[PDB]
Parts: structure tokens; sequence; C-alpha cells
């Protein structure tokens, strides 16, 4: 208590805790700062029935008021009881910003309903975000029944610029996922969908997805599958354009018989083509290893490709090249084992 307003001010607080030995338990946390910049109004209370009937209550009563613009609020409301032997809670969470004209508001309310005696349990979630510039909202449900759970997911993002969702499926021990996220932006009709699949053993790789950019259309193809015997995979990857086209595979098992490895590589630009394959075996006969490349420009032709086959009774390697390039006859053998 002074003369001068800014040296005059209220600063206080009451954080009542108490058990009752009834088995019953309250908490009272008071917050009340007066001050000639900020005006907090601060008061949360928390009951528990910590004897018969499970309830829990909880509410956050929380008002601050800045004297120079900025004004913020929060309120929260926590409902969880047990009707009669349905267990029932609904959380209702909502904080409000604006500081003088920009914006900032997300709303969130949760809904959980559950049967114990069935094992089976409805969880319902609503997000809602705004403000001045941004724009956020998303969905999820949640199908729990006995071991059986069936999640879904929907999300939009910066008003749907983006679109994702996913959904999710645990039955039976073994779990599958699918995933898909698609972009909205610019040229950009980029969609990727994502899939995953689990066994006691098997876990199933798919992956697509597509660009689609401008006149680009580039795909890219993933599938990998494994077991105990060792890993499978193949990633084929095309990218195609009004002209020019990317076009590669690549293939790869992994198996107890050897490992078998076959990347190709084509590729055409107008009159110009290319054309590469290598060929290799790592089994228990000796590595195997096979080439091939011949590049095509306009009429004129490159012809190579090599043999190879490394066994410990006998090497061969046969090497032999061709080609007429500006009409020049050229060709070599190399052959010797």
């Amino acid at each position: 208590d002074s003369v001068v307003d800014l040296l005059s001010y209220n600063v206080q607080g009451s954080g009542e805790t108490t058990y009752d030995h009834k088995n019953t338990f309250t908490l009272s946390c008071d917050g009340s700062l007066r001050h000639k910049f900020l005006d907090s109004n601060i008061k949360f209370s928390h009951v528990e029935k910590l004897g018969n009937n499970p309830v829990s209550k909880g509410l956050l009563i929380f008002d601050a008021s800045s004297s120079w613009g900025p004004q913020m609020s929060a309120s929260v409301h926590l409902d969880s009881k047990k009707k009669q032997h349905l267990f029932v809670k609904e959380v209702k969470i909502d904080g409000q910003f604006r500081v003088s004209s920009f914006y900032a508001k997300g709303t969130y309310g949760l809904s959980c309903q559950r049967d114990p005696n069935t094992g089976r349990l409805n969880g319902e979630s609503n997000l809602r975000f705004n403000s001045s510039y941004l724009q956020g909202t998303n969905q999820i449900t949640g199908r729990y029944e006995d071991g059986t759970l069936s999640l879904t997911s929907t999300s939009d993002l910066q008003s749907g610029i983006i679109k994702n969702t996913a959904s999710l499926k645990y039955e039976n021990y073994e779990l599958t996922l699918k995933s898909d996220t698609n972009g909205k932006y610019k040229n950009f009709a980029t969609s990727n969908k994502m899939d995953m699949t689990f066994s006691k053993q098997n876990a199933l790789l798919r992956s697509e997805y597509q660009a689609d950019y401008e006149s680009l259309r580039f795909f890219s193809l993933l599938s990998g599958s494994l077991n105990s015997h060792g890993l499978e995979l193949n990633a084929d990857i095309l990218g195609t354009d009004k002209i020019n086209s990317g076009a590669h595979k690549a293939t790869l098992r992994i198996g107890q018989d050897g490992i078998s490895t076959s990347a190709t590589t084509n590729l055409k630009c107008s009159l110009l083509v290319l054309e590469n394959e290598l060929n290799a075996e790592l089994g228990l006969s000796g590595a195997s290893m096979k080439l091939t490349t011949n590049g095509r420009f306009r009429e004129h032709n490159a012809k190579f490709s090599l043999d190879g086959k490394a066994a410990l009774t006998e090497l061969s390697l046969g090497s032999a090249y061709q080609a007429m390039i500006l009409g020049v006859d050229s060709k070599n053998i190399f052959n010797f084992k």
C-alpha cells in the first residue's frame, strides 16, 4: 500500500489440500494477482471420490487480462464417472487466445465409452484449431472390443491442402496398417498410399507413390517381403516425361541357395536409347556374372556384353565388343580360360 500505483498491488493464493478419512479427497488452488499492467484470475478445483463410486471431477477456471491489449483464457472440464457399471468419461478443453487482433483458438472434444464386462470401448476424438492464418482440424475414432482394435484417423491440414488418412487394424495377433497422404499444392498431384502387414513371422512391405509433376509422371514401387529364409526385395521406379523416360528395375533375392541380383536400367531419349543389364548370382557353384550394355544413338550402335564365371575348377571370362561408329570397323575379342 503506497501512494504510487505501481508500488501498490495484491499477491495471494490458497493451495488448500485435504483428504477426508472418509475416503474422499479435495484439492483447491486459488490464484489471484492484481497489478497495474495485468489482472490474473486463476482458480482450479480437483476433487476425487476415493471411497465408493470412483468418480473424478476436474475443473479449471483461469482468466488473465493484461491492461495493454492481450486477453487470454482457458477452461478445462474433466468428467469421469461409473454410470452404475458403464464407465462414462467426457473431457472438454478450450484454450482461447488473442493479443490485439491476432487470433488463436483451439477447441478439443474427447468422448470415451467403455463396457469392461465385454471389454469393449468406444473412443471418439474431435480436434479443431483456428488462428489468424492457420486452420486445423482432425477426427479420430477408436474402437476397441475385447482384444480387437479398429482405429481410424482423418486429418485435414491447413484447410485440406494436404489430405492424410491412416487406417490401422490389429486382429488375431496379426497387425495391418494402411496409411495414405496426398498433396494438393501447386502442380503437385503427389499421392502416397502405404500399407504394412505383419504375421507371426512374415512382414510385408508394399509402397506406392506417384509424383505427377507438370508433365513428369514419376512412379516409385517398392515390394519387400521377409521370412526366416532371407529377404526378397524388388524396387521398381519409373520416371516418364513428355519425351524422356527413366526406366530402371532392381530385383534382389536373399535366399539360402545363394544371392541373385537383377538391376536393369533402360533409358530412351529421342534418338538415344540406353540399355543396361547386370546379372550376378552368388551361389555355391562359383560366382556367375553377366553384363550387357548397348547404347544406341541415331543409327550408330555399340554392342557390349561380358560373360563371367568363377568356379574353383575353372575361371571363364570372355569379353567381346563390336561397333561401326562413324563407319569405322571396330571389334575386340578377349577370350581366356
